[PDB]
């Protein structure tokens, strides 16, 4: 049950802003598949990022939603693959939101080497405006 | 096994097999669809039942008639199965590949709870 612990540790580390732990738990050359909403001028929607590309997108999103946190609701493991359902909770200008996130991660030697994630952005927008 | 149920579900969606879909999904299943599947009558974040889900899926089938969903990775622990799928098709001569992530609870060989989200923005970018 080591891969499960890695992924639980990842979301803890994102919530705390713990860069050191993030960089231990994610390989520098990990293949990170972010959703099309994270697409931009240099990286069109289908294009994988590396670790620091992912942490860059995370930091941008944190600037807009400084109190956003992720809590793991379900976790399943088979071999080196871990899938998770999380709920991202925050407020925008004092109005609370709850958004589902689904993730799939490959873990090797206690580090993330591949990750897919998608968030329910439309449901979150509906709750705010 | 729960893995077999979920593999059978995506086969049945690909073939348009309503009878098998209704065998594999309980009528009272709790289906958490993304906000994109929200509607005037069903606001975003409201769960649907089976027939609500099959209603949304039938619209999506009619809109992308050559789209298929293929299970790429599947993980199982107890009654929970998560899957990563790729939805592939050519729509009006433009090819597309979009990731889908799903999580299902299976009980007595039927889906009783399901969460799904698709990478719609990536798909739209590939078509326009």
């Amino acid at each position: 049950h080591q891969p499960s612990d890695t992924i639980a540790g990842l979301y803890e580390a994102f919530n705390s802003g713990d860069l050191e732990t993030l960089r231990e738990l994610i390989a520098p050359d990990a293949v990170i598949h972010l959703p099309g909403t994270a697409g931009d001028a240099e990286h069109p929607p289908g294009t994988p990022r590396d670790r620091e590309g992912w942490l860059g997108v995370w930091q941008f999103t944190q600037a807009f939603f400084p109190d956003m946190t992720a809590t793991v609701q379900d976790i399943v493991q088979t071999g080196d693959l871990v899938a998770t359902r999380c709920v991202a909770r925050g407020t925008h200008s004092g109005r609370p939101f709850e958004m589902t996130m689904l993730n799939m991660s490959r873990v090797r030697d206690g580090r993330i080497v591949e990750h897919w994630t998608i968030s329910d952005n439309v449901t979150m927008l509906a709750q705010l405006g």
